[PDB]
């Protein structure tokens, strides 16, 4: 169950409708945010 067995898991073209609630939140932390189809992920540098 927790390896999943799944590839590319944060490209925000396999959760576009989730990549909006990760920059909400990652921007409460001054990170820019990413998805990973299930969570999201803070990334510090970035910009799309």
């Amino acid at each position: 169950i927790a390896g999943v067995a799944d590839l590319n898991n944060m490209s925000e073209l396999g959760c576009p409708f989730i990549e909006k609630w990760c920059e909400d939140h990652c921007e409460s932390k001054k990170q820019v945010g990413k998805c990973e189809n299930f969570d999201c992920s803070c990334v510090k540098l970035g910009g799309k």
